[PDB]
């Protein structure tokens, strides 16, 4: 079974992408069992890579969007807008693969291209995301 994304979801994304804002800011979505639709769950302001792990949930899955301003060496910025998919190793099989099955189609409703996946909360930090992110520079 495939999750929907909750339109007032695709909504909060669309406005989400389109920010004019230059902080750090996250969109954290879980799926909704009973209505199979991905929904909102928190959207965080001025939130750094650290404060969003300590965000995640450690033994659940949990979409995010993460708009992250990129600072170069020379001090250029972007502001690449990313998608990660928390899949804690701890997580119930089911509960994964229930995300999982979803993932695509929320990718695809949020029209991002950088996707990324995290198998521990721990192994999202500052540094991963910048490696990760460096492959579209």
């Amino acid at each position: 079974v495939v999750c929907e994304v909750d339109p007032e979801l695709k909504e909060t994304l669309r406005k989400f992408r389109f920010r004019k804002e230059t902080n750090n800011a996250a969109i954290i979505m879980k799926v909704d069992k009973d209505r199979q639709m991905v929904v909102l769950e928190d959207e965080l302001q001025n939130i750094s890579p650290e404060e969003l792990k300590l965000e995640l949930p450690e033994r659940q899955p949990r979409f995010v969007v993460y708009s992250y301003k990129y600072v170069h060496d020379d001090g250029r910025v972007s502001y690449p807008l990313c998608f990660i998919f928390s899949s804690p190793v701890g997580c119930k099989p089911e509960q994964q693969m229930m995300y999982a099955g979803s993932k695509n189609r929320l990718v695809q409703t949020a029209e991002l291209t950088k996707v990324f996946e995290i198998r521990t909360t721990d192994d999202l930090t500052e540094t991963w995301l910048k490696e990760k992110l460096a492959f579209f520079r």
